[PDB]
Order: C-alpha cells, then structure tokens, then sequence
C-alpha cells in the first residue's frame, strides 16, 4: 500500500522546543521508539531501495496498573520518493511478539520462524530463500509527540543518533500539498525555523552525521 506523508525538518532544538510548547493543548500521546534495521552485508535491500525495519515502541503514558509488553512492528518500505517535503513509499507492516523481535536483532535468521506475510514478501519480491545472510545494522531512538491539530495528526520527532539530535514534523495524509501549506503557514506565523526534509531517518543514520 502507498503511504504519503509531509516531512519537514525543524532546524534547531530551540525551534523544536518552541513548537512542542505551542502544540501542548493539542497533545494526543507520546511514543518512545527504537528502530532497528536489517540487510545483507552487501546491502542487497538498500540497493533495491528497500528498507526492512523492526520498531520497538511504548506509549510514554501507558497504564502503571496494567503493564503490557512493548509492541514490535516489522515494516517493509519500498519504491521511496522524497522531494519537496513530501514522502511517498510503498509500505507493508505487521505486529509481532516482542520477545521474537528482540531475538531477531541478535539472530536475523530467526526472522523466518515468525510466519509473517511481510517477511514472506521480502523473500518473494527480492529473491531470498531465508534470512541466513542478514545482519542487524543496528539503529536509533526516537521520541514522537502526536498531536490532533486542525483536522490532522501531527508527529513531531526528536531523533537521538549517537552523533546528535535531529528534529522533524511529519503528517500522514492523502492531501499532502494542502496539509504541507497549512503546516508551513503556521510555522511561518510562529517563526519556527524549518525546511523540507530531504533524507529519511534511516538515511541520516547510515550517513553517520547530521544532515
Ligand atoms: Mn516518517
């Protein structure tokens, strides 16, 4: 399925602080995310412009009385385009058990035990019989604030790489040009410095430096 989202870079931590402060009345939830990625040592998926990700996440305000495991989501993203602050990608995602997700990080071959259609698709589309040749590339942490604002869900990200923090605003939408304009007018009015995001979080991770 084709996913579309507006993707804007917030240019400083101060801009990000100002934004999160202003959006506080619209706050829906806060997600703590850890993203991990998988490929062959020869970057077979990356060369076919495919990204295979296991995300571990928890709601920061999860009930203290009723604890639950962190959620684990496997996602395959393919045929990406990112230009003019609009990201388009073919995406397939599926939830899996926390414990098996964690074991796949240490042993990517175990990705076949899962019996996940997403991973069956990786095999069939890209010509793998199994994940015996895969490594975990590692990954990074993200704090995602979700807001319900002017009819859309805004996602404000603080991505914490080893080489420093990056800040983004995202919005999933079928009307990216209208929504992008709406967001930009707001940021402009509030003097929150921004630009188009021209790199995915994974690309920034792999570059090993701030964009
Ligand atoms: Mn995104």
């Amino acid at each position: 399925a084709m996913e579309v989202e507006v993707k804007l870079r917030l240019l400083t931590a101060a801009a990000h602080l100002r934004l999160t402060t202003l959006l506080t009345p619209y706050h829906l939830k806060t997600l703590h995310q850890r993203n991990t990625f998988f490929d062959t040592p020869k970057n077979d998926l990356s060369l076919r412009r495919a990204v295979l990700r296991l995300r571990f996440l928890q709601n920061a305000a999860v009930s203290a009385a009723s604890p639950s495991p962190p959620r684990c989501i496997v996602s395959l993203k393919a045929k990406p385009t990112l230009a003019n602050g609009i990201s388009r990608v073919e995406e397939d995602e599926e939830e899996i058990e926390y414990w098996i997700g964690k074991e796949c990080v240490e042993s990517p071959a175990k990705l076949s035990d899962i019996g996940s259609r997403v991973l069956k698709r990786v095999k069939e589309e890209y010509g793998f019989n199994d994940f015996l040749g895969f490594v975990c590339l590692g990954g990074f942490e993200n704090v995602r604030n979700v807001y319900e604002w002017r009819g859309v869900k805004l996602e404000v990200d603080e991505t914490k790489y080893d080489f420093g923090n990056c800040y983004e605003i995202e919005c999933e939408t079928e009307e990216p040009e209208r929504v992008k304009t709406m967001i930009e007018e707001f940021l402009t009015e509030e003097k929150i410095e921004f630009s188009n995001s021209d790199m995915t979080k994974f690309a920034v991770f792999r570059s090993g430096k701030l964009p």
